């Protein structure tokens, strides 16, 4: 089985694709995005290590095709290594993605 | 020799979607990113302050029309103030920009 998944990702892509709207002001742009940004990583001690893996991650799949989006869409993803794994056996192989 | 080497967040706005293009392998993906990302934020006694303002910007740019990054740099980014500045002028300027 598989359902739900409490973790930072929605608010991430949310504020990531805010697009001028929510705030109708200038400084209000980064204002709202700022609140999300903080809620994106919201590091309480995690150095630039976690952050690095933050942007690195989002981009990790961003670079990948819709393959990862297909596995995630139908639910399957769980580990970054796993994701890249599928993309590997994908752009590398050509068979049932396991 | 007093160089300048202008580079606010080019490698950043460039890394954004490095593109899989199979960098020899899967993990290789992060390799490239982790590199850009790493240099994107880069540690330097900069707590979540820089990290935050980091995503805040990248977003403030992704939300704003390149026209901003142009009206500021004319082909890149410079200062979030200058960006939101030009935007403010478009919303309801009042006095010529700096």
């Amino acid at each position: 089985g598989s359902k739900n998944c409490p973790d930072p990702e929605l608010c991430r892509q949310s504020f990531r694709r805010f697009c001028y709207q929510e705030v109708s002001g200038p400084q209000e742009a980064l204002s709202q995005l700022r609140q999300l940004c903080r809620q994106w990583l919201q590091p309480e001690l995690h150095t630039k290590e976690q952050i690095l893996e933050l942007l690195v991650m989002e981009q990790f799949l961003t670079i990948l095709p819709e393959e990862i989006q297909a596995r995630v869409r139908h639910r399957c993803l769980m580990s970054s290594k796993e994701i890249v794994t599928l993309v590997e056996d994908f752009h590398r192989a050509s068979k049932k993605p396991k």
